[PDB]
């Protein structure tokens, strides 16, 4: 048991402390995306933001955090700091407001060298409201990838299309009527390499 | 004069606990930990009802014990416990799982360690949560629940427990907006996508209502 | 040129208090006793929705160390110096009903003497719990909050007030609200959980809107 | 396999570039230095006209290009470009010159550098600026106006030059309160009382009304 | 040669900064004089139901530091550099009567001159103790705040203003308020904790709204 612990010890210090400087287009990570819609919390109709809680999961897997876990005690995975790992610049595109982080900043790195990284957030991002009240209700869409990265260095993939609704409050204002999740490709104008998204679109309305 | 003797003693112990062997990597299946949690419920400052948020106030007490911060007394000039900066030593991820904002810290991040290994960790929070208050200005007012638990160790690796399923309430602020009618905090077990492994939480049930 | 060495003395000082020995805060077999006055400078904001009330005021804290004593002779006639907060020990002394973490409005830079003794004058802004009815009226509202350390007992922290009287000679003239009184109260209880005792400073402010 | 070995020689172009001869120490009348700026506007979020503020959602194009970054690709693998964080390299201090709030960033703090030398950076941001909304609500709308430019550095150390003195309103959200006549983004220059020498920025204008 | 200015440029900033660490400050054998001058930018909210102003303004800071001086000559004629405001000693120039932690709206660099004089203009946000009632009438209303070292007495830190006019030429012409007048007046100020006198600059606006 002060054994075990040691093992751990020489794990993380045999990977990080010495041997990663991000995905490159001759080394490309492919991050998967899944979201877990939580709460509209918010949606202000005089400035066309609303609030979302929601948490994602995001996976991906480096060669370089591989270990075998023969060499290790049979340690098969351990929970990490994500500071001490490359993690992945997800940015919401049309958020107005920094993105607010509910839950701590810990990932889980299993002996394959894959990683897993669940952060909860608040997001206020571009939405109109018009029509939350009707039977129908109001459409919004926020789009989620790298800001800096290429379709050619991060690929973005989905397990499924449809968003996790299963832990939305059940009391919250608005209900969900439907909530997708879909890969596009895009180009900006600084940079001929298209950039991947996976866009959230989000179908809700006043709980009545 | 013994007051350098014991600031050395003290010294002392903090360098023979923190560098050597350290900084412990936290629990793991094979070397699991038990906290205990425990509510002190303080003030419902706001209850929004055109979001659904409720504003609370309490301290979280925590506790735990490890094996790497046990040290003899009687090596230390009899010394039985410590005052040390959060940051120096491990914590748990203790999360409300339905938060709406980040919580705000309203006390210093500093837990006591004591001989025998145990750790006592009492952050005062304010924390905005998913909570419909419709009904608070009736008799009955209104149930809200909120759960904390680790966000990122299963039940194989951090462990919960309640030391009672009565909320404390010997601090509520007596001239709240509102009052309370029962406050419990009981255990559970859930499951989540990612894992087949079940999670604890301590799940926190407040009724309250509007003053008189 | 006498200037380059009274600035040399001086980090000489700081070294040497510093990086030697070390200071881990008070215990039971090295109490401290920690001096606290209040400044009031206005009551901001009375919000009678939540029931809170923000203060802007400062804290006078004084406490005294012996591994802070220095002979003047040995470093230039140094008697003292202004030095970051960051750089030593300072109590954790906590609003026990604060809503709102607080925020700080002055410099966390201390003044150290040479008999080791430590001054340090937070300005701060706090939110706490406080039901401000009747502030309307010619009575007002009273609230009370006390302050303290958050870890330390009475066995290793003690406090003490110069005064019970708040200073409001600062007082902000136009407030929304006058200050009918202002006292700062040292108390000691017993909270029976715990055989140790615990002290306090216990806050009680009257106040109404400006008239 | 190679994939490991342009991982190396990446981490060596790195330290290549960062430690030596480091951090270099921004441009100086000797060696001044070009900012292009474009910027591409998102959203007007608010327009406060009991303050008269407005906040703004816009990501800045920002170009500017150092000897001290340059290298051969085929010393390194053929190495081209790579991404890095903007804390490991110097970065210009554009900043709105009438906001009423700090900045707000929207999008991580990272920017790319390419073998000749050339730096780009793309910071999102929300920003509250100085603005009499009066005439929103008409045809002819509201307009205002804030420059950008170094906060310290004089036009002999810093130039600014634009594309285009369009903004780019490709992305302008469509259902956004308010919609948009013009927006362009002009070079001119000014003199402080501190200096002598002139400064440069660059001041966005922005024609824009209620959406009806 | 850009290769030779950047060379001499970096010796340099490492001669001041390593070659003879950090400085500690002023002190009674090594006092300093800070000239302040204000720039006032917006009025941008006067609230009436708590009493506080927010103002946007800058402030020009100067000083000067024997430590700080060089020969341009051993130096590449650099007479002058721009550097981040963390790697040299700042003074903590703080308002008295804010209400808010100030918000810094301006990146944290200063010049530093070849003769040890440095100048350090940050713009602000500031929430301070002002009644706004008059706002409405021609007369205005009149508002005035300290500014002035926290920790430093007269003796360590003197101010000094370049001129009792503060600077208006910037003010943004529809702002919700017009100034009336504008003026910063250097004083001396005794506090209950200490003989010794702290000065400030006392910025003192009449305002009124536009119309
Ligand atoms: O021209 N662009 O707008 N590019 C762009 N917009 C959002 C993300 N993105 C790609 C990008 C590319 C390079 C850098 Cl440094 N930043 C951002
Ligand atoms: O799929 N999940 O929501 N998982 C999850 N939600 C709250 C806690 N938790 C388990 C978890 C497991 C691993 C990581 Cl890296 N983060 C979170
Ligand atoms: O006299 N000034 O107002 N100068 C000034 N205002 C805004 C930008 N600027 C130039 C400047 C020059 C030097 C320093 Cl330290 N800061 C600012
Ligand atoms: O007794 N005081 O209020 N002193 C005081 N108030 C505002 C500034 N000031 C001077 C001072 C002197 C020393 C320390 Cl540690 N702080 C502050």
């Amino acid at each position: 048991k002060l054994h075990s612990q040691a093992n751990l010890m020489r794990l993380k210090s045999d990977l990080f402390n010495r041997s990663y400087p991000g995905p490159t287009k001759d080394d490309p990570l492919t991050v998967t995306l899944g979201f877990t819609l939580q709460d509209i919390v918010k949606a202000d109709s005089s400035t066309n933001e609303v609030d979302l809680v929601y948490y994602e999961q995001q996976r991906w897997k480096l060669n370089s955090l591989m270990w075998d876990p023969n060499e290790y005690g049979n340690i098969t995975d351990f929970r990490t700091s994500a500071a001490d790992i490359w993690t992945p610049d997800i940015t919401a595109y049309s958020s107005t407001r920094p993105v607010q982080v509910l839950s701590p900043q810990i990932a889980v790195v299993t002996h394959d060298g894959s990683v897993m990284f669940i952060p909860a957030q608040r997001l206020s991002f571009m939405c109109d409201p018009t029509g939350v009240d009707s039977e129908e209700g109001a459409t919004c869409a926020v789009k989620f990838g790298s800001w800096v990265y290429s379709g050619f260095e991060i690929d973005l993939k989905t397990d499924t299309d449809q968003v996790d609704l299963s832990s939305y409050y059940a009391s919250s204002k608005y209900e969900i009527l439907s909530a997708t999740q879909t890969r596009q490709v895009q180009h900006y104008s600084c940079c001929p390499e298209p950039y991947i998204d996976v866009n959230l679109v989000v179908k809700f309305r006043e709980r009545r």
